């Protein structure tokens, strides 16, 4: 159907998006906004209301740029708003090498239903953070499979 | 003023931001602002953006080496429609010779529309805007405000 192309059209771009961050190890903090409203830290950002792409993903994480800190937001298969804040979590259990974007990811993910997607600037890591844990060291099909099962 | 002026001045002080910004910093742009002529088929040559206008956004669009770099801006009234997108070369002999080709696509667009196209050169930091076939080089801050204004 029309919607399910779209999310799959979606999915496809995040992915390659993240692929070509975690190459080059561009660190990226990608929030997507589930049945939880999110509109309150949407408002913190730079409003884009932007169709998706991973052009446009790429260009907004590009480091020393206006857009590059803080988080994305995606609501209704658009990008909401760059550069959003996210509360750090203060969990104990996140892994002590880990700095603020996936603390920022974990603390979301503790009062939504979102996924956020991490990319490590250390390392290129990828790490999906939701309901209040963090899986890390995805692989690609391990990624696409927490999107699809989204 | 009314919510359509105050949304335009908004607009106007996000691109003079972002080119001021790029041009300090000689980073290469080429923006293309549609007027009554629609620029349909060259949106569509693009990255579909449909975003809301910002200075920071325009100013990631164009960082170098970046996938939405190369190629024009178009917006669309307080709308980013599209990046990358495609312009027609000028082969007007007003152009200076040591211009490239964002100079020249910039031209080129601005003979067949009523567009206005803000270019920053990345070899001088220098602004310049195509309109109705002509290009005009070395703008101050406050000459490309004011063509701004009045557009
Ligand atoms: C568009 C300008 O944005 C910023 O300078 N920050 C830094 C920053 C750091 C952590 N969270 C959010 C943000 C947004
Ligand atoms: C999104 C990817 O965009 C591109 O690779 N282009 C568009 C474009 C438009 C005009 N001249 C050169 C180029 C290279
Ligand atoms: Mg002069």
């Amino acid at each position: 159907t029309p919607v399910e192309e779209a999310q799959q059209k979606t999915i496809e771009a995040i992915t390659k998006a993240i692929n070509y961050m975690a190459k080059r190890r561009i660190g990226a903090l990608l929030t997507i906004e589930r049945d939880t409203g999110m509109g309150d830290y949407i408002e913190t950002g730079i409003p884009l209301n932007a169709k998706v792409s991973s052009e446009l993903l790429i260009n907004i994480f590009i480091p020393n740029t206006p857009l590059h800190d803080g988080a994305v937001i995606m609501k209704n298969n658009e990008i909401a708003a760059a550069a959003c804040y996210l509360p750090l979590s203060e969990s104990p259990f996140i892994s002590k090498e880990l700095g603020t974007r996936h603390r920022a990811a974990v603390g979301i993910s503790e009062v939504t239903d979102s996924l956020t997607i991490i990319v490590s600037e250390e390392t290129g890591g990828v790490s999906v953070a939701k309901n209040g844990d963090l899986h890390r060291e995805l692989t690609e099909e391990a990624l696409k499979e927490m999107l699809e099962a989204e």
